[PDB]
């Protein structure tokens, strides 16, 4: 009966449910889950043990979501995800990571940074400036893509993993 209770955010439109869907039917898809049945469930094996994976989507409104608000007081962990074309996809997580960090001034929870599209070309300046960033912020960064690159999966094995040893 072991499950980790991971909270997804990060950028507002870029594709929140898409890469928690590509989680679960390993395929990427343009289609996202409405705020009914949005939040999933994956059996997955990390740091070689056999564990429940409990991917938390956001629903109804920002501010009263019992999926946000609820397991982020828990701080369990989640994960940031942001657009690597998007320029403003960055502003987004600096509110989360400042905001959350205040609240957990006396906490412990497991950050991750993610950018997407690492695969394309057609890009923001270089992901060592996302490094610089999660630097800045006291966090790790890794680098995922929709085309090959695997990193959202990588990531909430690692906040996983966090846990494990926190």
């Amino acid at each position: 009966m072991t499950e980790y209770k991971l909270v997804v955010v990060g950028a507002g439109g870029v594709g929140k449910s898409a890469l928690t869907i590509q989680l679960i039917q390993n395929h990427f898809v343009d289609e996202y889950d409405p705020s009914i049945e949005d939040s999933y469930r994956k059996q997955v094996v990390i740091d070689g043990e056999t564990c429940l994976l409990d991917i938390l989507d956001t629903a109804g409104q920002e501010e009263y979501s019992a999926m946000r608000d609820q397991y982020m007081r828990t701080g369990e962990g989640f994960l940031c995800v942001f657009a690597i074309n998007n320029t403003k996809s960055f502003e987004d997580i600096h509110q989360y990571r400042e905001q959350i960090k205040r609240v957990k001034d006396s906490d412990d929870v497991p950050m991750v940074l993610v950018g997407n599209k690492c695969d394309l070309a057609a890009r923001t300046v270089e992901s060592r400036q996302a490094q610089d960033l999660a630097r800045s912020y006291g966090i790790p960064y890794i680098e995922t893509s929709a085309k090959t690159r695997q990193g959202v999966e990588d990531a909430f094995y690692t906040l996983v993993r966090e846990i494990r040893q926190h």
